[PDB]
């Protein structure tokens, strides 16, 4: 039992997708604003609002995040030609969502160091279908729940690690939930 709902709401991009839709509740509301609550620690789910195409842009975001065991808030998208994944976190719950990807170094950028990791995901669901793809991470050492991130600084950043990122498909500030409970709601400009 999976859900997957995309589309345009306020102005703004949203998808929001999960394996159990009884214990995730997404609600759209307006202009970049958007609600996700879940009980239950049961299911997993990412959500958010932003922009398709992505780009090279400042996001802005503001709200409240409350999360309860596994949980994450981060900068997430896509490039295509080549096929990229990517994750600014911004914050994250009981496990770090990086763990197991390969250290590559540190930027410096919005008030914080991020640590910086790559991986390869081999015959994996990607927006083509399944593909060997790689993955760029950006960690934020000063959790936070609001302000500005200046999404081309990564971008830079992870070029001088690796393959140079493709062409930009969705772009969306996300809270992910795995079998966990909390809730948020937050707004991106």
């Amino acid at each position: 039992r999976t859900q997957s709902s995309t589309g345009t709401h306020g102005g703004y991009y949203y998808s929001f997708w999960t394996d159990n839709p009884n214990t995730v509740t997404y609600t759209n509301q307006n202009a970049g604003q958007f609600s996700v609550s879940w009980s239950g620690n049961q299911g997993n789910f990412v959500g958010g609002k932003g922009w398709n195409p992505g780009a090279a842009r400042t996001i802005k975001y503001s709200g409240t995040y409350n999360p309860n065991g596994n949980s994450y808030l981060a900068v997430y998208g896509w490039t295509r030609n080549p096929l990229i994944e990517y994750y600014i976190v911004e914050n994250f719950g009981t496990y770090n969502p990086s763990s197991g990807a390969t250290a590559a170094g540190e930027v410096t950028v919005d008030g914080s160091v991020y640590d910086i990791y790559t991986s390869t995901r081999t015959n994996a669901p990607s927006i083509e279908g399944t593909r060997t793809f790689q993955q760029y991470w950006s960690v934020r050492r000063n959790k936070r729940s609001s302000g500005s991130v200046n999404t081309g600084a990564h971008f830079n950043a992870w070029s001088n690690v690796g393959l140079a990122l493709g062409s930009h498909d969705y772009q969306i500030l996300a809270v992910e939930g795995y079998y966990s409970s909390g809730s948020a709601t937050m707004t991106v400009s």
